[PDB]
């Protein structure tokens, strides 16, 4: 009894929007921000499961994770750095590296490549 | 009586941040949004004046205006379309056209070019 914006999915008191269009990580992020939400932050394994049920493999999907290179680790859009236990990222940790889900792995891709994305809010 | 974030300028109840770094219009917009603000919306001529006082000319500066091409007009980031009376824009009205101030004129540029920008928020 706390309603999601119409056409969003509700899961554990968060609301999710999975895109059909594709865009740069920045453009995706703008999309979410303008809609009072952010790119998807995965809190735990069970949430990972939920995301995976709503995703085609063979499709890079931007998530709210990127390579800072101030603290020189990957941080979520939260500002919390990634748990190297829970998550492993395949690919280079350069600047202008952003994370995407593909085949149930997280990949480093360049921020300017144009993928589907997921929005999330609480 | 209501204070601006440190190192922002106050003018008529709005706060302005003028960048030193440069980035794409989208990247700039993200920068503003993350800071609970938006790219600069010019309300009137007097505000135009204020902006111009704080800009070195011969420098493109992204502003919060772009070419929709759903309503097929320029709209501010507000969502209000351009007043062809108050403002004139030099340059093509293609998709992926965003507005930038240079030399106190507004130019259409492509969204991917990498300029200084201004953030703004109200009170
Ligand atoms: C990466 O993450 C933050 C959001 O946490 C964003 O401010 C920053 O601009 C991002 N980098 C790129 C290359 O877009
Ligand atoms: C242009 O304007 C809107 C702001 O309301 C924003 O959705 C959009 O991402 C920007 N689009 C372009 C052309 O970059």
């Amino acid at each position: 009894t706390v309603l999601c914006q119409s056409e969003w999915l509700k899961y554990q008191g968060k609301c999710y929007w999975f895109s059909n269009e594709m865009k740069s990580w920045s453009d995706s992020y703008v999309y979410c921000l303008e809609r009072k939400s952010h790119l998807l932050i995965i809190h735990d394994q069970l949430e990972m499961a939920f995301i995976q049920k709503n995703l085609r493999q063979l499709n890079y999907v931007w998530i709210g994770l990127n390579f800072t290179s101030l603290k020189m680790t990957w941080t979520w859009v939260d500002g919390s750095p990634i748990d190297s236990k829970i998550f492993f990222i395949k690919g280079p940790a350069k600047e202008n590296s952003c994370a995407a889900i593909k085949e149930s792995k997280i990949f480093s891709e360049t921020c300017s490549s144009v993928f589907k994305w997921i929005c999330q809010y609480g």
